[PDB]
């Protein structure tokens, strides 16, 4: 509700994509206000989350009056607001497109499906909901596919994924793919090209940084079975049981 | 001289051809029977890999994604700054959608053409409970591009058309043509449309629309191509992802 004098960002490190912008704007020192938003007790729900943000998703930014949405969005804002190096989302027509052609694959492959084991393991038995095994197995199966794909078509013998620099389809990229590393389906293992990509993204990101973006999410397996996480609230339950309906 | 390997049938193949017929990018339309299966085919492997549509080429650079494809030819033939506005703010609430669309309508707005159509093709019917769950998530997502994103505002996003609205109506356009009348009820929406398709024309849109218009009617008359086996296995998991 109240705010900071300038810029406001609205994120949950438990979320992939609020983990990506933290990332970016802490790599680049864009000063930003954060403003911890509480994903599984509902606060994102909540009247006065709302009132800022109809939708209701994580992350936000606040910009003054300007209020924006959606990972993708928000970080090529704030790439060109701060004058980002160019390297992240390059001027050049081509080497754009391939970062557009990555995140567009990304939004289709990627994200909705490699947050699902989060829901499998910790928030639909946080509200005594299970996902069908027949379901958890498709799923596994959808993420082979995708990282195949994201070693054969977008990495390549490249160094990242979109060229020949980190970009932010990287920070995309390993945000999602934590998601089950975080607990404990370890996705790099078997595959080289893609345990080397994370290794160079994640120095250049600096020890760190990851240390502290990432804290949260591998805490959470084991915070879910000490039986400390917060309570959904009613609209988070409601928001969650669609979610967990949504899996195919 | 660029290349559009696309299919009408599918939504955002019929995006990329309006942006380009609307701003006169002159490029080589190649069809790419999907029902068929002609996507996965040797030579369209070929060309990208994915074997997904649209697909653009241009000289040695292949290009995927309708998103991607869109922003690439409004830089490179320099189209109305309206399209995709350089205004920093006007660009993100473009950015905005397009990631939103890709989420929420994306994917949910086909589903009717795999119930009614294409599963039936092969032998597969969609369960009702995900028919009925489909429906909800459609007009769930209807809510939200009138009160969120539209308001009461003539586009997605702002003031003019930009490629927001391009992709919006063609998911849109899917459900439609296959007798959900879904802007019935919702006047910001059929507002919307009616300021969309004004824009573009009564002949483009026609020509965008036709095949998946005639869609129903070639599945009544059993006229669709048979599927190959790498279509087939394609289609088998696309049902499979139906929630």
């Amino acid at each position: 509700y109240f705010q900071s004098m300038g810029l406001e960002l609205f994120l949950d490190l438990v979320s992939q994509p609020s983990r990506a912008v933290y990332i970016f704007a802490k790599k680049n020192g864009i000063p930003l206000e954060l403003r911890t938003v509480d994903l599984v007790k509902g606060q994102h729900k909540s009247k006065e989350f709302l009132q800022i943000n109809s939708l209701g998703k994580l992350p936000t930014l606040k910009d003054g009056d300007f209020i924006l949405t959606e990972s993708s969005a928000i970080l090529i804002y704030l790439s060109c607001k701060y004058q980002t190096p160019d390297h992240w989302y390059p001027s050049d027509l081509q080497a754009r497109a391939r970062v557009h052609e990555y995140l567009g694959w990304h939004a289709d492959c990627i994200r909705g499906t490699f947050g699902i084991p989060l829901w499998v393991q910790v928030l639909g038995p946080l509200i005594g909901v299970q996902v069908p095994k027949e379901k958890v197995e498709r799923n596994r199966t959808a993420m082979d596919q995708a990282l195949q794909w994201l070693e054969d078509k977008f990495l390549g013998d490249r160094p990242f994924l979109a060229g020949q620099q980190v970009t932010l389809a990287d920070l995309m990229a390993l945000e999602e793919l934590m998601q089950p590393v975080a607990l404990g389906y370890e996705l790099f293992e078997g595959r080289p090209r893609l345990a080397a990509w994370r290794g160079r993204v994640e120095a250049f990101l600096g020890a760190e940084l990851c240390q502290e973006a990432h804290s949260i999410i591998l805490s959470i397996l084991e915070q879910a079975a000490k039986k400390t996480l917060p309570t959904p609230s009613p609209e988070a339950y409601q928001a969650m049981l669609l979610r967990i309906a949504r899996i195919p």
